[PDB]
């Protein structure tokens, strides 16, 4: 039907999608409990003992500790056609705004939820930095998303793991009063409005958190096929460069008074839009956000479809059933030990009567006395043959305890292999690096928007390789995507990687000649010191006089001068 | 076949291969203006659940 | 299309993964297991009989 | 601030050290242990019954 | 609402935050007990024996001893652009205090 | 029974997945969450000499 | 620290870097309060609370 009421559209695409963020989410957030909160559920005040003797944690702890020692980040290799020095520019930028704690933390948060619940996710954001910005007075940042199973929801009928074929991805925020005030501050809103939403949490309510305050960011995407605008490069010839009309609106005047040229073409290109939403109404519609992808990568454990219903899980889910038995039986046994008569003798009051004194616990007497006779008969004090039987813990409890716990650690494994080989969680690391990739298709496709700012024109009486500075605040040619994305060990900085890259090149090479160059190059890369400086400089001079270095020329020019003499003496 | 989809689609298939016995994916094509494989077009491997 | 174990029988196509054979025994495991859980849950504890 | 195991649940912050999980079983140990001590302390020794 | 009474603002941001320094803090400081003070809780004068035969301590002791022999501090590397001798100045200062 | 059971149940979870001596500390995940704070100790220290 | 530094600014991460409060608490002896009121210059006869 036709009903372009915007909120009715957006809300009637969340509502429709939250019918899956039901069947699954219901389970998923429930695992973030048999591990995160407590292994018992839905009573919260009973009179009978309930112990918690889990065995799932240690497994989880193990798995985390493994993924936490194999960092895995992005790579960006060039491409089959492009020039070798294509990646370094981008990579340097990426490495730069992913150094901070947040970038690290956000991922760790995701993988933990990946392991426990089955999902996890983080978002990419941008904003301005005046001091120490990555590029163009701006910086990109990786932000955390807790409880991804119940906050990010995107049934766009998306049929794959990085949710790249999705078009929605509506996420939810819960925030404190002060947080809402500060939020209404940033995005400029009525702080006295107070928002609402499906409420990612739950209905159970035996706690002290009542400040709901949930607002919702709604992302959407459209492959628009926007338009044209080509030009000729005034610099050293080699003309023909293309630009987005949308992105150079107010600029073309200035763009013309510098190298105006002409031609047109229709280019297909995706655009994303973040809209703020409450149940009642929309507070910010169609606000255009940076890149050309929805800035939210999701990690998955075991994932797939069933009845055309999305499905996923972490390690924890299978264990739940047996683990509860363990806890129950265990608690039952505790009752058996606590409330239960101890072994003591049965007496007729009559036989003990007269000297119950002797049976209290004294080691004062040499023996025990018993009344023998009784008028009206000859008493039958058959020496006390009867004691109350000891507490025993039924065979069934014993059996079912051992059974359950075994049954648990049977599935508390992902096919884990020997130490140092074939991680018990390759399949988790891979499904993670898959998301690390979606973290570039998202990052790459977003410098070309914000950070931006690169170009490298080719062409004594000859030269080549010369950078640029562009014009105005944004100005990237449409010949962008020259590097494809790949994953590899995480490094703090480009220099870190280059250093490691050379160490690898060593050992895998003989003590021949090319060893020495690598060896020297290593010293060359070392950072400040008293020890390293002397050696780094020596290695430099060495490499320049080797002729292979080719002077950076801050002074190394003269280093070559006394080298040019060539056995001149 | 570098993109995630090409990878994912196969992994999806093999999992169903192991569990159920079958699995499958499809190849599709369409136009790409920026960064196309060739002739303003690109081929892609799509998933087929169940 | 990928196939695990595949072939024809009565001129009828046929195929299966690892899972199919396990189903029968695995259900028994679950049942017996559940039965036992009942045994532990609902069942009088050991106590004395008195007049 | 340093954290051991940390994360969010019902949009409620959550965290714990190694100690938390152990608490339940450790108390049982101490109790049963104490119970037994009583058994050894207060309890009639083996002696004969005589008229 | 508008109520720029400073203390009412600061106090009404602590009070609001101490509702989490509740559910969790309640537990957290309680562990600094089954280990730090004593493994029994909330009676403190009974007539019946209460032994303390823990096994948690040894684990904790072990964990501490491990982290105590892998010091871990700061580094301050320069940067992709900066000159190599960038860090030493700061580092020297950090190391110092 | 319940004594042996309890104490075992305790040392079951009195471990962070601890590995062999000299390799993979039974507390890498603790050391890391610490070095994370060691980093916040600079963003705090660097941004305070200035 | 579990009961002295408290900072729900709705801070959603581990180094609490996105926080804006972080109110900490001091417990101190009489002589400590006198010496504290000395440093930060305060009425030693006030006696605080929290």
């Amino acid at each position: 039907e036709n009903r372009l009421e915007s909120i009715l559209s957006r809300f009637d695409a969340d509502w429709t999608a939250s019918d899956e963020a039901r069947r699954e989410a219901k389970n998923d957030l429930f695992f973030s409990r048999v591990s995160q909160w407590d292994d018992w559920l839905s009573q919260y005040t009973t009179l009978q003992y309930r112990g918690q003797f889990d065995v799932v944690r240690p497994v989880v702890r193990k798995l985390v500790s493994e993924m936490r020692q194999n960092p895995i980040d992005v790579l960006y290799r060039p491409k089959d056609g492009a020039r070798p020095d294509a990646a370094d520019v981008l990579m340097g930028m990426y490495r730069t705004d992913m150094r901070h704690n947040t970038a690290k933390i956000a991922v760790n948060i995701a993988v933990r939820e990946q392991i426990e619940a089955g999902v996890g996710a983080w978002r990419l954001v941008t904003d301005y930095e005046d001091q120490s910005p990555t590029s163009n007075n701006q910086v990109i940042r990786r932000e955390p998303i807790h409880s991804a199973c119940s906050h990010v929801i995107w049934d766009s009928n998306s049929k794959l793991m990085d949710k790249s074929d999705a078009r929605h991805c509506t996420v939810i925020h819960s925030m404190s009063q002060n947080g809402w005030e500060d939020f209404a501050e940033k995005y400029d809103l009525d702080a006295d409005d107070i928002p609402s939403f499906q409420n990612p949490n739950d209905w159970v309510f035996p706690w002290l958190t009542q400040d709901t305050i949930q607002i919702a960011e709604f992302y959407e995407v459209v492959e628009k096929k926007e338009t044209a605008f080509i030009y000729q490069d005034p610099v050293t010839g080699e003309p023909v460069s293309y630009f987005k009309r949308d992105i150079k609106d107010v600029i073309d005047d200035l763009a013309d008074s510098g190298f105006i040229k002409i031609a047109e073409r229709q280019i297909k290109r995706r655009r994303v839009y973040k809209s703020i939403i409450t149940c009642t109404a929309v507070l910010k519609d169609k606000q255009l956000i940076a890149g050309e992808h929805i800035p939210i990568v999701p990690v998955f454990g075991e994932w797939g479809f069933v009845e055309d219903k999305e499905v996923y899980e972490g390690v924890v889910r299978l264990t739940k059933d047996g683990q509860r038995l363990r806890n129950m039986i265990m608690s039952f046994n505790a009752d058996i030990v606590a409330r239960t008569p101890k072994k003591k003798p049965f007496f007729w009051p009559e036989q003990i009567a007269g000297f119950e004194h002797m049976y209290d616990g004294n080691d004062d007497y040499p023996y025990y006395l018993l009344n023998r006779t009784d008028e009206n008969s000859g008493d039958l004090p058959t020496q006390p043959l009867a004691y109350y039987e000891n507490p025993e813990v039924p065979q069934a409890n014993a059996y079912m305890l051992e059974a359950a716990t075994s049954a648990v650690k049977e599935v508390a494994t992902l096919g884990v292999d020997t130490e140092a080989v074939n991680g018990g969680q390759v399949a988790f690391d891979t499904v993670n690096q898959l998301n690390m990739r979606a973290d570039l298709e998202t990052y790459v496709f977003q410098d070309n928007l914000a950070t931006a700012m690169r170009r490298d024109g080719e062409i004594m009486a000859e030269v080549v390789d010369l950078a640029t500075g562009e014009k105005q605040v944004l100005n990237d040619i449409r010949g962008r995507y020259e590097c494809y994305t790949d994953v590899g060990p995480s490094f703090q900085s480009m220099k870190q990687q280059n250093r490691a890259e050379i160490l690898e090149l060593l050992g895998k090479t003989p003590q021949g000649t090319p060893e020495y160059q690598l060896l020297l190059l290593q010293y060359f890369t070392l950072l400040d010191g008293k020890g390293v400086e002397m050696m780094r400089d020596y290695a430099n001079k060495q490499l320049i006089q080797m002729g292979v270095k080719k002077p950076e020329t801050p002074e190394e020019q003269q280093w070559l001068v006394e080298a040019q003499q060539a056995k001149q003496g």
